[PDB]
């Protein structure tokens, strides 16, 4: 650790706070994480090899006295001060489906190696001038207050959720980028789950099989009609809804994967465009 000098707080966590510093030795620049269990140091030390172009690189562990350490690579922004510093405007589309399509990479690799971040948000998703995006914290959920990207499955009680409860997280965050405002944004759990069934309808047998013999369901729930897509994410076209529908299934098997979103026509014209930041 003495091998550090903090530069300065950059942000609190969900296990802790973040800092910006300088390796004394090398000099670098990396994003400091200030977290025990040997499950979770066997379980975190197994992440660093879970390398990926999109996947926020984890350099080092140091577990001192109670005292755990993250080394992280350091990017300059996440994506919700993007997202404000550009609220007047929004995202230019070309670029949300760039975003959209490295972190589905992303996505892709981790899920492939049977791993999961279960919990996306704009916080956790970081980027660099050069017009790459990157996923960040992935793994530390297993290894261990925004619901607004909770899966309704993780919602309903299941214990034994799928790597699709991170499509739907980032299905919801795309539907973000086009809006400027944010999809489901509940202020509790219950909340959470009524607003999903007010613009997805409320669930059934029908869509989602099993649906009903699950932990937290309650017969009780108010039966709201599925509102037509185009009043969800308008002007996005339909390539885009259409991936966006997908992977905002209901029933957890059913929702798109990353592999098969990589594929889908709306990435046909994607490209890589660099946005514009001010450090
Ligand atoms: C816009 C502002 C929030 C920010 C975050 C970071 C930054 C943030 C993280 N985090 C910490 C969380 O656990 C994970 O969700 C993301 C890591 C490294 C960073 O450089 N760096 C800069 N320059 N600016």
């Amino acid at each position: 650790m003495e091998n550090f000098q903090k530069v300065e707080k950059i942000g609190e966590g969900t296990y802790g706070v973040v800092y910006k510093a300088r390796n004394k030795l090398t000099g670098e620049v990396v994003a400091l994480k200030k977290i025990v269990p040997s499950t979770a140091i066997r379980e975190i030390s197994l992440l660093k090899e879970l390398n990926h172009p999109n996947i926020v690189k984890l350099l080092d562990v140091i577990h001192t006295e109670n005292k755990l350490y993250l080394v992280f690579e350091f990017l300059h922004q996440d994506l919700k001060k993007f997202m404000d510093a550009s609220a007047l405007t929004g995202i230019p589309l070309p670029l949300i489906k760039s975003y959209l399509f490295q972190l589905l990479q992303g996505l892709a690799f981790c899920h492939s190696h049977r791993v999961l971040h279960r919990d996306l948000k704009p916080q956790n998703l970081l980027i660099n001038t050069e017009g790459a995006i990157k996923l960040a914290d992935f793994g530390l959920a297993r290894a261990f207050v925004t619901l607004w990207y909770r899966a309704p499955e993780i919602l309903l009680g299941c214990k034994y959720y799928s790597t699709a409860v991170d499509i739907w997280s980032l299905g919801c965050i795309f539907a973000e980028m086009v809006t400027r405002r944010a999809l489901f944004p509940g202020d509790s759990e219950i909340d959470q789950l009524f607003r999903i069934f007010r613009t997805l309808g409320t669930p059934d047998e029908v869509v989602w099989p099993g649906v009903t013999s699950m932990p937290d369901y309650k017969p009780s729930f108010p039966k709201w009609a599925r509102q037509d897509f185009s009043k969800v994410v308008p002007p996005l076209d339909e390539d885009g809804r259409s991936l966006l529908s997908q992977m905002l299934h209901y029933d957890p098997n059913k929702r798109i994967s990353a592999k098969a979103a990589l594929a889908h026509p709306f990435f046909q014209d994607v490209t890589k465009p660099v946005p514009h930041l001010r450090l």
